[PDB]
């Protein structure tokens, strides 16, 4: 009947749920997870970041659940509503920020849940979708999520752990790579760095876990690897990097090598070696970081994580919690 969010908030759960309202629509990632087979069922209203910025995932929704459509979409415009106590809502699911939508929320006396993957993935991951198995009545699914991800990290953190500082490689993420030079420090990716085993360049060159630093001139640390994050459409022709459920490998292939085409990137001597890479950058605000996590400690270690297949590893999650079949390319080298 009770749970403390990530907010430290207590928050009653009603003893049925049936209509979550998503503040995040990209929090249907977690939210996925628990569903099962009917994923949308239960969603009577998302902001709108899911199906305007993940156009790709939302697609491959849409192609097998075509009533995601009309799923309203939350906001001041595109939007539909934004008046959501018409949705009558059981509960309301928020990312922690780093507003008055959830104290409205709460005056109607709406739980309102905070869960938090992008502040300190880390440390919130699976207590967030510990939490939400308990405030959405899907504990054995969360805890059957929390096996699934623990047991995948370990494989990496087992190896990683051990590993002393000297050995290991620097490592500069761009995050959203195409505007130079944003990036996350004490957190966000950066734990997925620090998790597989690679020292973050701005590790702690800013007070936060995201922010942006000096452009590439303090890329003289001479990285051992780069890594570029992106989920840019194909033919977008807004730049970034291009990865997503649509995406092909060739498709990707050529986005990264034009990112890695531009100045002074070009003369980093992980990107003229073979050492430089593309993530997906919906990983940095979802449960399924895992994979992430998981792709950067291969790289960073190939030898030692040779029998390592995120592929896999995604194949499997899809199988075991998804509704839907794993497409496109969500990493890629160079
Ligand atoms: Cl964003
Ligand atoms: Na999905």
């Amino acid at each position: 009947a009770t749970v403390t969010d990530m907010a430290g908030r207590t928050v009653t759960i009603p003893a049925k749920v049936e209509r979550i309202l998503l503040g995040e629509g990209r929090l249907f990632y977690a939210v996925s997870l628990l569903e099962g087979n009917k994923p949308l069922d239960r969603i009577v209203g998302w902001q709108g970041d899911f199906r305007k910025l993940d156009p790709q995932t939302y697609a491959i929704y849409k192609a097998k659940f075509p009533q995601i459509d009309q799923i309203p979409l939350i906001g001041n415009t595109s939007i539909s509503p934004e008046k959501v106590l018409t949705l009558n809502p059981d509960i309301a699911i928020f990312g922690l920020s780093g507003s008055e939508l959830v104290k409205q929320l709460e005056k109607a006396g709406v739980p309102v849940v905070f869960v938090d993957f992008r502040n300190s993935p880390l440390k919130n991951t699976l207590p967030s979708m510990r939490l939400l198995g308990k405030a959405l009545h899907r504990e054995q699914q969360a805890e059957n999520y929390i096996n699934f991800y623990q047991d995948n990290v370990d494989k990496v953190t087992d190896i990683t752990n051990k590993i002393p500082e000297d050995k290991k490689p620097s490592v500069f993420i761009e995050l959203r790579a195409g505007a130079c030079c944003g990036t996350a420090g004490k957190g966000n990716m950066g734990d997925f760095i620090d998790q597989a085993g690679g020292n973050n360049i701005a590790k702690n060159l800013l007070p936060g876990s995201l922010g942006t630093v000096n452009l590439e001139k303090v890329l003289a640390a001479k990285p051992d690897i780069y890594i570029a994050s992106g989920g840019k459409s194909p033919g977008s022709d807004a730049p970034g990097v291009v990865l997503g459920a649509q995406v092909t490998p060739e498709q990707a292939q050529a986005s990264l090598q034009k990112i890695l085409g531009r100045k002074g990137i070009n003369t980093l001597s992980a990107v003229n070696t073979g050492h430089s890479y593309a993530i997906w950058h919906n990983y940095y605000n979802s449960p399924y970081n895992v994979l992430a996590i998981q792709s950067f400690a291969k790289w960073f270690y190939p030898e030692q994580f040779a029998d390592l297949d995120p592929k896999k590893t995604m194949d499997s999650l899809y199988s075991q919690f998804l509704a839907v079949e794993p497409s496109g390319t969500y990493w890629i080298e160079a």
